[PDB]
């Protein structure tokens, strides 16, 4: 990437910005902008690009062959008892959460067993997280 | 990518912005913008691009062959008892959540066993997360 | 991509913006914009692009062959008892949620066993998440 911007409130290339309780009297503004941009990005100049996978087996014996790729999740056990007993009680549960395996952004890319690749790979991830707001 | 922008409220290339309780008297504004843009992106100049998968087997014996790709989830057990007993009680559950395996954004890309690829791969992910807001 | 924008409220290329309780008197505005744009994107200049899958088997014996692609979910067990007993109680459940495996955006792309690919791959994902708002 080239220009990545994080701004919380206001992005302004030109801002004549005035707030309340201002007296804005006798202003003469003269403004000139000359903006010229060159973007020349991701230029590839190749005479030849060659890729292959060659596998050759001859007079061979294969047994007990196991191949397992990434992200192998096995024998997962979640046990979350919640045993709440009461005896003439006043329960006041205002802002309470019970979260198990909560995901916001999951990006899986180029997850294989055998891979051949030429080129550009780019991830851009922007957000404002706010899990709990309780008043 | 080239220009990625995060702004919370306001994006303005030109902003003559005025808030309340302003007296806006005697303003003479003269403004000129000359904006010129070149975008030249993802240019590929290739005389030849070659890709293959060749597999050759000769007079070979194969047995007990197992191939498993990525993302193999096996033997998953979620157990969430919620045993709530009462005895003349006043329960006040205002803003309570029970969330199990909640997903917002999941992007699966190029998830295989054998892959051959030439080119550009780009992910852009923008959001404003806010899980719980309770007053 | 080239220009990706996140703005919470207002995008304005030119904004003469006025809020309440303004007295807007004696304003002379003269404004000129000259905007010129070149977009030249995803240009491919190839004399030859070759792709194949060749598989050759000769006088070979194959047995116990198993191939499993990605995203293999097996033996999944969710058990969520909710046993709520009462004895002369006052239950006040205002804003409560029970969510199991809730998904918002799931994009599956290029998920195979064997793949050959040339080109451009792009994902763009924009949103405003807000799960729970209770007053
Ligand atoms: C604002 O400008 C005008 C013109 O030049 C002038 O007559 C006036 O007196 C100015 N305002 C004040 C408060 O002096
Ligand atoms: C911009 O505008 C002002 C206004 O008078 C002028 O003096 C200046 O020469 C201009 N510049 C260009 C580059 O156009
Ligand atoms: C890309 O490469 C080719 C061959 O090498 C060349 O003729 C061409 O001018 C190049 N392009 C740029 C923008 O440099
Ligand atoms: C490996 O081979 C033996 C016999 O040759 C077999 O009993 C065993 O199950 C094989 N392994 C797996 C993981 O299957
Ligand atoms: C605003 O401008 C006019 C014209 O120049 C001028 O007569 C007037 O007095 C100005 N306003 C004030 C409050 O001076
Ligand atoms: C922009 O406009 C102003 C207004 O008078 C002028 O003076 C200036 O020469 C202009 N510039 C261009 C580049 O057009
Ligand atoms: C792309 O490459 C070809 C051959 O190398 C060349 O003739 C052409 O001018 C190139 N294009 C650019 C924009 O550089
Ligand atoms: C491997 O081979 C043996 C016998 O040769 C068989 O009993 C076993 O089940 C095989 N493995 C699997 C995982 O099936
Ligand atoms: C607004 O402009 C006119 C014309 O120039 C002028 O006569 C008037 O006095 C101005 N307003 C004020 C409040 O001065
Ligand atoms: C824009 O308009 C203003 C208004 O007078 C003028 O002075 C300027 O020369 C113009 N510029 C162009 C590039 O047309
Ligand atoms: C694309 O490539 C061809 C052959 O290399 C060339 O003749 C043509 O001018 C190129 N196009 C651009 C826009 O560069
Ligand atoms: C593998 O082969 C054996 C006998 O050769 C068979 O009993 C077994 O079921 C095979 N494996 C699978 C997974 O079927």
């Amino acid at each position: 990437s080239i220009d990545v911007k994080y701004i919380g409130v206001k992005s302004a290339y030109v801002s004549y910005d005035v707030q309340k309780r201002t007296i804005y009297l006798n202003i003469t503004n003269t403004l000139n902008i000359t903006n010229n941009n060159y973007y020349s990005v991701e230029v590839e100049n190749i005479t030849a690009q060659v890729q292959f996978s060659k596998t050759v087996i001859g007079k061979a014996r294969l047994n007990n062959i196991t191949i397992i790729g990434p992200l192998d999740m096995k024998q997962i056990d979640y046990t979350v008892p919640t045993v709440i007993a009461e005896e003439m009680s006043y329960m006041y549960d205002f802002c309470t959460l019970i979260s198990i395996k909560v995901h916001n952004i999951v990006l899986m890319m180029q997850v294989t067993v055998t891979t051949t690749y030429f080129g550009h790979s780019e991830q851009i991830s922007q957000e404002r997280y706010q899990y709990v707001d309780c008043g």
